[PDB]
């Protein structure tokens, strides 16, 4: 799993990107479903602040 750090903005941009679709937007900060990650990094690569994590 990947997790977004504190780091995040929440400027939207990788939640349509996940191949899996296992982002969403929560409160304060994007939030990855753990349970549905598979590791891709694609997330990371269109993050601006680069928030998103290897776990
Ligand atoms: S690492 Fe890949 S599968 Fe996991 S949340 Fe990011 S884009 Fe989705
Ligand atoms: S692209 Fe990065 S800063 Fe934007 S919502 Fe996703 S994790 Fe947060």
């Amino acid at each position: 799993a990947y997790v977004i750090n504190e780091a995040c903005i929440s400027c939207g941009a990788c939640e349509p990107e996940c191949p899996v679709d296992a982002i969403s937007q929560g409160g304060s900060r994007y939030v990855i479903d753990a349970d549905t990650c598979i590791d891709c990094g694609a997330c990371a690569g269109v993050c601006p602040v680069d928030a998103p994590v290897q776990a």
